[PDB]
């Protein structure tokens, strides 16, 4: 009834940049998102305010070990920093969406009626009912709403990181259910803070998102976590405030128990499928909205990036995936952009980090790549020995032949600004000499990239 | 004589890369050094303990921005336990080559083919050489004049096992080359008064783009004064100096300070026999190509000694370049390109670059685009109260190829390297906008600013 | 730049007794030498250990014949604990000159009145000096030939510390100078089979009179080669060798044995920067005159440095007069008379000398009469079975001054003082023959000897 | 009845030098001599043999202090070359005197009848009766024979150092009477042989002969021997073979006893005077014949030489004092030659030696002469590092204003070879610059005579 060039469903990274392409071309672009603020819940609650929390604490730390005599710091302090970061960010957004004439915003929830009709509803309001020629649905994902008695009892990331939670004093001790990669990122970092931590994970392994053990297994050892493996929880008890138990059978069938002051859910997160998505015929599987690699789903002008696709839940890649829609679009849907979700780094932000990116030995095993592996160890870096964190390992992975870099992953300090530089060499197929040949700033742990490819050489 | 394949005379990152590849393939090495260890100057005065101190300092404000304090004896405590791990790991990666030779000594050149290295005990052994990697570094520039004694001298401040321990509260800094802008900007930060005092009309001559400089200034802002060559340096008191200038008019000022340093710039350190065996050496330092050869063809030289290029990991480069073609036995299978190795300027916040910028691309008569963005907006930038700088991003028309970059700003020392490595083999706009930076790292704001290009 | 009176460049005996001296007047003075202890080469590899070395050999020897064993390792101990004791006799000497500076050090010549020293942690320290005292000694001969490598020289067999611990059953010796003669006589006593090969055609050039060369080698017996060039030295196993040599004809020889000591002169040691400054220097060594002084004018050389009387006492004497010479602002006060120094040759038994000997009193056209006596009468020779040997005093016809003597024979070194002394201050052989030398030294020979001119 | 030029009775230093001299000049001369040898006593028994013994025993020590092991050697093998050393000094001394045909020698001794005519009386033999025109007594000295019960028991000098002697065997401690030269000679090397020694003194102070109280403090000091001052003898009592008692009196009066091995009597020589010495008018003091610097007696063509004039005991002094009356009597009596007895050098043979010569402290204060010390300490000199003998001092004694050198006196290693170079400077007067402008042999021991007159000047 009003009429656009483009609807987007959802304002976070998978929505907003794309929205801003467009926007910028002069394509009148309708955006709604319930939270009335961009950023989704990467900013309202992962990795935003995650890391702001992860830095200020990392930075305490590496002070303590310098300074060797200990420093004090109240949770509420870290958690205001948290908010302030999360403030900023929220202003900066739309500072830079009301430079968009074309685009309009809308705090509310889109309805799917066909493929070139919505409906918007507002919070406290109407039915907009809008008409556009192309659709994103950037709905992201929302934390796996769990049937099991007690779970209204269990603290998710919403809280411990959410934009002024009340969450703001550290209790004693925490059991984490999940160890997966929110889990174990949520054991590290309060850890570090003095909570007791264990985690209770139902599988056998941590890391399902990363297919190789052996690289799960030496972060499992240079963490020393708490790890219960093979123990689903089956209830979750509330005896006062602060006091819980957690009950959970074992890889015997035996039912066991712990108490603890805080229990927090690190469950996988969803998609989250926008009404009236699967009734006009959108395929749709587990791990989300079928797309091709420019982001097309079965229904032509209907585009699907972000979490809500599944194929590559981080916000950069989002964001990527993102713009490959607003080009697409713009080319009318003929495939003029593509996302190359392999070339996409990773950080998993433990304490150390754990960063990957391209082909890893497991998977090279099972395409028939054969490999050789260059190693390096972070005792040896000059950053690492000043900060008193020496744990952890480079490793590149080269083809055999081409000796192109195919891969890398890193556990060590600063491992997610290397894995960029990394990245880069495996998305446009470097080989060892070009590694070799290129001299990183000194004295930057970066160094130690060329450095490691020196060595496959000689 | 002794005989072996190569002598390779300084044991700085400019030598022991270049002797461990040659061990590593079983060649016979000499090395020699006076100080006894492999890391030269720059592990004993130079990178490793200043970036220390700066880290170090900077945790401490990042922390205090965000909420404590430190003596500056722990911070020279931090810096002499790196310093003495790196040492000792230098000798633990040389004692794993069979065939590679060390002594504490000088080396003295005899013939392109002859050396002989003196030790402190006074013996000299002989020895005779197919190749030689001349990798013997730079020195402190020594000025003349009245007080210049009582200056300290970034060795002085840096040196490993220092007495310099204690802060003045006041301090003048003579120089505004790279190493008087680091120090005063660390300092500053210890809350020491810095001022820089510059003979010549404008800081960081290294770097040929004024605008750059301007802007790196303009944040920093210091005090300094330009056009006054200093005259003298008068001692008053313990903790007491009186530094006396002279203005671009003619007439005589002063300034009371508690404590003077002098930054002028290095000198290339050449080798007794170097001169009388004919190489050819100006200025700048000892003449090479590309391939780090000399005049004399089985004589190569790498490091500050050439001048080419003089920071620590291009002295690496060249080590190794000069090992793959000694083994070669002279062909010049390896080649090294100077301006895709990334430079770091470490004040607070720092200025890194890379490349060919606008300066040089118009003398070159290349026509460029240039994309920016603006640190504000950066998420550590905002977690660390660092808001201060600037990416830019310089493209080539047409092919829109990387052709160099530069940024001020926290992080800028990682973010140059994926920027260098993108210049270095070519990438353009297309392809760093389509790749993908971890979020929330620094380096997001490269392709956030390649795709801003293409809008 | 740091201000001082003097700089002396090096710490042997050319060095150090002038600086005390100057030091103990108050001048401020600036001494460095590299291996940062005082004595030099001398010291540290010269004349204290090869006298101790030859003591303690001589005493077990001179025991055997009245009448035991000693390892070598238990005599090379005892060289090791009179070096140490007389370094730290030396720096406890240096402690009480409050303005005298002392550094571990090489120094270079910038200026007649700029000096830089240069440290092995890499420090550069700038001095500025009215005078120096360039007192920098002397090194070993370099010759070039295959299988250099294999020979030991009197720096490995006497050098502080050494690893030399243990006899060879045959060695030979490279050159019959003084070293190769006294290092055969020695090691001969020890049990070694001894051989010496000179490529010259006579022993001990230094000594002008080939006659007293011929008695000195027929009261000596060694095996020697004359006009024997060695080319080449070849290894075998561990303790065996090869040494190939030419004969006077062409034709090649061979020796086997299990020890090859090089033994081939002394060249003179110039400081870097010495030439560039214009320094008039021959090969010999620095030019300079009688007070010490060089062709550059606050400048003063002293010791092996100078070529003139490469001796310790020697040395000491021209650091005194550098010394009195500066002190006086450069005025002539003081004046070495080099042909009244002594000199020994530390073979068993020794050769001593002093002034003028029948070779060059020839050469000027004095006319001399020679007063002689045949050791074998000594008592001293008698008691420990040591009668080899003659005493010679020279005699000028009409005055009968004393001018030279040369005595071979126990005791030469302790007799040749109280000669020297006649001949330096001019006695005659009446007053020899009236003075009455304590009975029963060795010493009263002399007068016993001058009473039989008179007769 | 035969008819001579020269009659010299006595045939030790002060007899023989100036006889060969003589006959050298083809004067005719007759010697006579009772031992019927050359080299009087001081070869039968005095400082050649103890010189000999000295030596040997020093060389034994030495390479004791640098091998620091001990050394096994008899005292009959040091006694041996005692011996061999002294024969080959008596065939030496008859084959010089054999090449001087107008020299005549007996072995006899001989009396005087007048001035002009003696009478050589021979061992189992007549009287040979000999006119002359000059006599040179050179007749020497002997052991004091003292009244004193026991005197029978004790050995002397000629008895520990004669040639051929029995005493072959050391006893376990000995007692030596008397603090002089060779009581303190014998002291200081049979201490050295494992001898324990104890001196009894009568007087109160030992070396009489030296002047210088403060320089026999000093040995002293350094030889730290057990001597009873103040302690006259008055018996000796032998028990049995190596056992024997000295019995003293002390400063209070009181007697005391003292047993030991072995007895040995140090006491001063008394000057031997020929028969028919007095009866001719000869002047003749308590210290000997009194002599002029000429060496001429009272009886003008009369000279006596040696210790028979006192004037200076010791062999090189007597030599010396020949060589002078010989010179005398060609020149028919007129004065042509001389002797300085203040330039003469002494030596005491301890361990450490002391030596000394010219004017010392103590007589210059009684001239008036005002001096300036010079000191040297022995540690810092070479050769006593290498021996480890570093006890002891150089002490060079300059007048002020001339700064020459009057005197010097040494304690310690060398000493009897550096004291000739400085008694060649007393003689001829050399002064402080002249003795620092000259450079002595490195690195023998006269170096410290330099080094010590460049201190004076500093
Ligand atoms: N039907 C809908 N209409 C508008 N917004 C939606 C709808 N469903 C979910 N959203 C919003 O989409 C955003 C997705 O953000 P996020 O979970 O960070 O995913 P991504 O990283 O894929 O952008 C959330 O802010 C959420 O409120
Ligand atoms: N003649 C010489 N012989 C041996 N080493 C030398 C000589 N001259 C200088 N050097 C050494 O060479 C090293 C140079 O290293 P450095 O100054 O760090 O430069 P670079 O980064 O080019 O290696 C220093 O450690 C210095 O001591
Ligand atoms: N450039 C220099 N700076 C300082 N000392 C030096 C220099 N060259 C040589 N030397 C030192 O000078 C000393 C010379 O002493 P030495 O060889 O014993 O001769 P001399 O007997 O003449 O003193 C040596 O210890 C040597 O290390
Ligand atoms: N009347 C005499 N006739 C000949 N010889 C004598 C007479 N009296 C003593 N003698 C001898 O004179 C010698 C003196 O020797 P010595 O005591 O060494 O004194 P000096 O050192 O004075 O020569 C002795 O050998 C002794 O036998």
């Amino acid at each position: 009834s009003l009429k656009y060039d483009v609807v987007v469903i959802g304002a976070g990274g998978a929505g907003y940049h794309g929205a801003f392409r467009l926007a910028k071309a002069k394509y009148n672009v309708l955006m709604a998102d319930p939270k009335g603020e961009l950023g989704g819940n990467c900013l309202y609650s992962g990795c935003v305010p995650s890391k702001t929390v992860r830095e200020v604490i990392q930075t305490a730390w590496r002070l303590t070990n310098i300074a060797n005599v200990k420093i004090p710091l109240d949770f509420s302090t870290v958690q205001d920093r948290k908010d302030y970061v999360q403030e900023l960010r929220f202003k900066q957004h739309k500072r830079n969406m009301s430079q968009y004439e074309t685009l309009t915003f809308y705090k509310g929830y889109v309805k799917i009626k066909d493929p070139t009709h919505v409906i918007v509803k507002t919070d406290e309001g109407k039915e907009i009912e809008a008409e556009t020629r192309y659709m994103i649905i950037a709905s992201g994902a929302e934390t796996a709403k769990l049937r099991l008695p007690g779970v209204e009892y269990c603290l998710t990331s919403d809280d411990i990181f959410g934009y002024k939670t009340s969450f703001r004093k550290l209790p004693q001790d925490m059991v984490i259910i999940g160890a997966g990669y929110i889990g174990l990122e949520i054991a590290s970092i309060f850890r570090l803070m003095g909570v007791q931590t264990h985690i209770i994970e139902m599988l056998d392994r941590a890391l399902i998102t990363l297919e190789d053990q052996d690289i799960v297994n030496t972060l499992l050892s240079i963490l020393k976590l708490n790890i219960k493996f093979n123990s689903p929880v089956t209830e979750v008890k509330k005896i006062k405030d602060d006091e819980y138990e957690v009950i959970y059978s074992t890889k015997d069938g035996s039912k066991k128990s712990i108490f603890t002051n805080s229990v927090v859910l690190a469950a996988g997160r969803r998609p989250v499928i926008p009404e009236g998505a699967r009734e006009i015929g959108l395929s749709i599987s587990k791990t989300g909205i079928v797309v091709d690699e420019t982001m097309k789903t079965n229904i032509p002008n209907v585009f699907a990036t972000g979490d809500a696709n599944g194929l590559a839940p981080y916000y950069h890649a989002a964001v990527r995936m993102s713009i490959a829609a607003a080009n697409n679009i713009m080319a009318n849907g003929m495939p003029v952009d593509y996302v190359d979700v392999k070339s996409i780094p990773v950080t998993i932000y433990t304490i150390p980090s754990l960063s990957y990116v391209g082909i890893l030995p497991s998977k090279a095993r099972k395409m028939g790549i054969e490999i050789v592996e260059a190693e390096y160890n972070m005792e040896e870096d000059v950053s690492a020995q000043i900060y008193g964190q020496k744990e952890g390992v480079l490793k590149l992975i080269f083809e055999r032949g081409s000796m192109r870099l195919i891969g890398a992953w890193m556990i060590g300090v600063h491992s997610q600004y290397l894995i960029n530089e990394l990245g880069l060499a495996v998305a446009y197929g470097l080989n060892a000499k070009q590694l070799a040949s290129f001299a990183e700033q000194h004295p930057s742990t970066n160094e130690i990239i060329s450095y490691t490819a020196r060595k496959v050489i000689e």
